[PDB]
């Protein structure tokens, strides 16, 4: 029962006590229930928070009571010492971690690259039980996507032919008229799919995409049903964990969002930004994105110095290439960055890594893993944080306050988008109102995130989109983050510094996050990279 | 498992179902939770009552979401029958309620005619465990306020002499003039208090008490000790439950105010309207005031017939005056209204009333009782409801919300008051501050709340003040009645009519309210009946 | 007298002389001229293209008359001749180039560090008479459009305020905005520049734009006549030639066009784009840009060896970094680059590059220039051509077409350009009417030029905007050497390979292009770079 540097009752009373002048109703208030704090060694660090929680927001109302009260400047210090006293009972008072890697794959067939990834992981940690989550119902999201986006394409551009050179017909416009499309094509899906689901409440997703690819979009059923086959071999036969198994998920709330994201939207990047995180609350263990790599040892290449004129980040790309040219675990790898180096150095390569025997030697592995009940911890690549690394303990408090956060964003976003998709417009029409409503119903806290909120439905067909990152992403977990240090809940727009963040880093040396896949996940749709795609598809055609 | 009149899923989709129109992720919401209810058949009443108002709460949604929505008329129509439902789970569903009478008197001396009306109850019943509470710390309140209050009284009346015939100094002027300095009196020995328990916090009420009247109103201390051990024995003999002893009430939250209206403001009306709930949340039983009596039997005079002139009021008030004339249980049990009769009928009664042998013939008991854990009976003089006989279960729904309504008007009294008393002043000048700080933080939904609210620091020494009654009275009963019936919490206005009211009236035949005591309450402080004190005052020191 | 690759009157009898068919009118026309071009030893160079050119048009006539003839695949394959000897006559008959190395700065003040990189070709280059050209008329229309710009965005940006979180103002919605109100104001500028002078034609540009600041964006007259003096004295000092004593241009068409691009679009890059090729056509030298340095000598740095990671461009950028840092030639020629090295090959810079003496042992001079009165040599940066470094000779046949297609693609631009312009309209309305015509007027030949063409109006406020470049710039050039080799005048469309153009590059040895300042204009603005500034922009105000 560590008493921690939170002040003892008689210490605030020295902290305050103004001279000449009683204490009130509300300011013992704070006294007597931090008292109370310090005499519970025997409850469970959640409970000690929550008793923080109640004394942060006792202060704040003594401080607002009064605001001629001199004690208030003392009273402000007294806050900034509950917030150091939750990161000490975070980081003091930690619990055993259970040992499951989670991954994720939904959608389509899981790809090979990927199953390359998670083996690695497998390999070297033969104590974690691996779930590679998948989804039954859903293996032909992806293709009924692929479909329509390119179907929409072949469209839009026959559209231009008597316009090619016509200098307004430019990407932006090519995209816009392209949206135009693919949302009359999703939206009409949806209406098949939620009066097929009204019709028959015993077919599966599956069953209604097959169908609308065959009378829409000229598809032969047989050859999906291979399909749909051949994937739940490929994931079975690959530690599949399905999630129609995982009811405790389905049974909550955030099951609308999942299934919203994945058979309304086809964003898959989405529903698997909710699965994680609603994952570790009710399993526990780590997290990871398929295109992430174990981390390399701190040993193995310390005697190796780094070329002046190459990044850092360069620097630990080749680390992870040199693996996979002389022990050759995953088929092609590209040898880029490793065959862009000095030979005398590439040569200390392979001398030195060849110098090991097994994989073992090569990858640091988990094993036993600590970690506060309070907290879930998150990695950091370059640009903040991000949800590709997630360590978290069962029913986590952190674990909840972002499904909480991620629920409550849904809420806002749908109490304004549902009242607009329904009464069927146009896709632009929608978006006008869509968008209006949001910034009736905008402060000046959540002005922030609603901007980025009202482009949700350009996600994933428009350049430079991040409102699934402000939805199922990131920012949720910056705001939970913000929720349990200002002892509050709902927190929406974020005034946390990278500092105050990195007291939930997962250590680097953990996860490898400089891998080939995650270089092409950062491809970053840019407004320039989406003007070359609208001249090669132009070239396509002609 | 009875399915009561609330509707079945497939009952509402036929109620609202508007042709050619799918079914939205907000409305289908009602359906997976309205089925859900029904198969509830197993839970408690309460759990049923909480998954009524999670739909109440989701209906309301799906309404505003969609205000185009042809369902929501339709979904208006569902709101009622979920209120309906909630009567039909009250009523239905029954539980025995625990047999403790409960009885408060608090900051003096017990009255001999207040024990006798309770010894009425006592007798008859014998199965029920009576509890007449009472506060060994607080003996000497009412003595603090009686010896101020007249002292400030002999001052006011002084300062008048030299403008005695002036009509500018009218009892309005008195009063005004008079509460100035109960204020500042009340004040002081507010500050003594508060720092003598700053001091020595073991130390109880009485200590501060009997000191403050030594040193300033000069009281000898033995007098009093005297009075605090007489009134020990009496109560002590007389089934006393002390308060201190209710631990499970002074931990709670509600305690503080209690003290406050005891010790700060000498409201022993306002303390006692908060025990009495907070009793029957964790005791459960029948509150009475002590000035009520047991009911008469329905039999007992069913012969005899109601004069035309007289009204109904006075017929059950003679009722009672007839059994203590003749059977004598209670001392000059003023024969009032039973002279101010015919002889013919006065004999009528002393016949048929004098052939009965004791006591079980003449007042019907209570014996076995039956109550809704979601309701709590209260009863009904001729203007509204009334706190003054109150039956519950232990922890019912209603018993809580009571509570809770009680420390939210408190919380939004404090939260105005406390500010504007602690920065001393004059009287008049506070109050300028309290009252206008309220209407500053007061929407049209508390207003008519705030205005009797402004009144607070006059309780006791004005006319016309009904601040009392919705803080710890009545009104608090009635708005969590609201509360149930509206699915909410914290509604502060009131709009329920008496015949919604009367779902929770406890039947007239258990309480025979028409007491001489009640009579002698009811008095009613009206703005004339002030006049005449004045003038009465006036008389005395000429 | 050479003969060269081009065959004689009998070879090609001989090359085409199919059996049993005589010669027609239009075949001998072909031979009678081509045994004339091989008679023509004492004529000059440009008038044996000229005999080429009508050879070349006769053989086409003789093919495209009779389809039939089997002769057409060898006439197909004498039209290949022909251009082999243009190509031969271009090298092998040289000419010696007037020594003129001719720079231009016009708009604004000459800027010092355009100077400092001027004088370091005057230094080496004694030989060459420098003539750095500038406009006395004109000062003033740099700061002209300053003023204008930037009252523009802060009108932009306040008329957002009310709308900064909404995700419809977004980068693309501002600039549009912007250029709206700049076209409104730059066209306000004109109808006045454009009654001034009609009402008093001895009125210079200068005194029109110092009195248009004065009235409307309030400047005082006396400190712009303090900036264009102390900008006359700073050229005056400087080797300054002014444009109107070269009158030569000002008579020519072309002059019309500088003033367009100058005082009516605020455009300097085009007028300086079409000054150096009138410049060359009328005087004969080398122009340069004036972001452009000498070259460095071959041998200098011959006994160091590049590092394997950094870039090409990278090593000749630091080359000229190192001797900025030691020899110090220019104040604070960034060292960023050399800075990014290995100290070990820094210091074998700083050794070896101190080891010498003065400047003429650092860059290598020019002297004596040959080059071909049909070619005008031109610079190649990475991309493809670029018009920052120009050899010719004095009244060039390349420098004169160069010229005549300027003109046409400015008649071409104005002759659809003026009729929308003149019906004053919003600026959108324009827009969509002058590209309405160009799309027109509009054939598949000059198609690939009209897009570009149709962004005119946008030029300089606005991302991705390749105007400028297909009027005054690189195409022009590119067109004109299209017009020599298919001995045509006024080839829109280039079907030119980079193989092709190599024919007329100026020898790397000649220029060092990659200057400090030169990466500072190749900024390039992408739409990316945009959307920070607008972000900037954002910041600013509040
Ligand atoms: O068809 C797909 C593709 C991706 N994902 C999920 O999307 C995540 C995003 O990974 P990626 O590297 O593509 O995105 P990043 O976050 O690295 O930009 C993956 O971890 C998968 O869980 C999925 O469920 N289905
Ligand atoms: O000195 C006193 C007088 C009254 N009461 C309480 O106040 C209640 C109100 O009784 P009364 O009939 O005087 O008031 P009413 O509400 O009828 O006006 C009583 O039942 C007691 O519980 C008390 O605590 N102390
Ligand atoms: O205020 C100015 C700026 C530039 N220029 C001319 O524009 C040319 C373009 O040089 P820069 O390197 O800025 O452009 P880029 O390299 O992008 O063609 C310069 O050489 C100058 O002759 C000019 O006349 N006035
Ligand atoms: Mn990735
Ligand atoms: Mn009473
Ligand atoms: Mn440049």
């Amino acid at each position: 029962g560590s008493g921690g540097s939170l002040v003892n009752r008689k210490q605030l009373e020295k902290m305050a006590n103004v001279r000449f002048r009683t204490q009130e109703d509300e300011y013992v208030a704070i006294l007597d229930a931090l008292e109370e704090y310090h005499n519970m060694s025997e409850n469970t660090v959640v409970e000690k928070y929550l008793k923080l929680k109640d004394i942060n927001s006792l202060t704040d109302i003594c401080i607002d009571t009064y605001k001629k009260s001199g004690r208030n400047k003392a009273l402000k210090k007294f806050k900034e010492y509950l917030v150091t006293e939750v990161l000490e009972l975070k980081n003091n008072n930690l619990t055993p971690v259970e040992k499951n890697l989670h991954f994720v794959w939904i959608g389509g067939q899981i790809n090979d690259t990927a199953i390359n990834y998670i083996n690695q992981w497998k390999d070297v940690n033969s104590d974690y039980n691996v779930n590679v989550f998948y989804d039954s119902n859903a293996f032909l999201i992806n293709t009924l996507k692929k479909t329509v986006v390119e179907s929409a394409i072949n469209d839009t551009l026959e559209s231009f032919r008597e316009n090619l050179n016509d200098p307004r017909f430019d990407y932006n416009k090519f995209f816009r008229k392209r949206m135009e499309i693919i949302y009359d094509k999703q939206k009409n899906f949806i209406n098949y799919y939620k009066a097929q689901r009204e019709e028959n409440p015993e077919l599966i997703i599956d069953d209604i995409v097959k169908t609308y690819l065959s009378n829409e979009y000229s598809k032969e059923i047989d050859e999906l049903n291979t399909y749909i086959e051949e994937s739940l071999n490929k994931i079975t036969q690959n530690s599949g964990n399905d999630v129609r198994n995982f009811g405790e998920f389905k049974n909550g709330e955030s099951f609308n969002l999942y299934e919203q994201e994945l058979v309304e939207r086809w964003n898959l990047a989405a529903a698997s930004d909710i699965l994680r995180i609603s994952a570790l609350k009710e399993i526990g263990g780590m997290y990871l994105d398929v295109d992430m790599l174990p981390g390399i040892q701190p040993d193995l290449f310390e005697s190796i110095e780094k070329p002046s004129s190459v990044t850092v980040d360069f620097w630990e790309m080749t680390k992870l290439e040199a693996i996979m040219k002389y022990k050759e675990y995953i088929p092609e790898y590209t040898s880029e960055h490793f065959d862009m180096l000095d030979e005398e150095v590439q040569s200390s390569f392979e001398s030195v890594l060849a110098s090991k025997s097994d994989k073992s030697e090569i990858f640091s592995s988990l094993g036993d893993m600590e970690a506060s009940p309070l907290e879930v911890k998150i990695a950091f690549n370059s640009k903040g944080i991000i949800n590709q690394g997630l360590i978290s303990v069962k029913d986590s408090y952190c674990s909840n306050l972002i499904v909480k956060q991620i629920e409550n964003r849904y809420k806002i976003l749908n109490n304004s988008l549902n009242p607009a998709i329904s009464e069927d417009n146009d896709f632009n029409t929608t978006t006008n109102t869509f968008i209006d409503s949001i910034m009736a119903e905008a402060n000046a806290d959540n002005g922030r995130f609603m901007m980025e909120l009202g482009k949700y439905l350009r996600v994933g067909f428009f350049p430079d989109v991040k409102t699934t990152i402000n939805l199922s992403g990131p920012e949720a977990y910056a705001a939970a983050y913000q929720d349990l240090l200002m002892f509050k809940e709902g927190s929406m727009n974020i005034h946390l510094i990278e500092a105050d963040l990195r007291n939930f880093e997962i250590s680097k040396t953990n996860i490898s996050q400089s891998t080939e896949q995650e270089m092409a996940s950062l491809w970053s749709f840019d407004d320039a990279r989406a003007k070359a795609q609208f001249e090669e598809y132009k070239r396509n055609y002609f």
